[PDB]
């Protein structure tokens, strides 16, 4: 499914791969690269 969630992360990181936008394991809070825990 969307294994994740909807990520929505304003990392870059996040913001460029579909996979972690729907396959994303951060909290909502995940703005910063700092604090991003994302598997992708």
């Amino acid at each position: 499914q969307n294994e994740g969630h909807e990520c929505q992360c304003q990392c870059g990181s996040c913001k460029n791969n579909e996979q972690c936008q729907k396959s994303c394991s951060c909290p909502t809070g995940c703005n910063s690269d700092d604090k991003c825990p994302c598997g992708n």
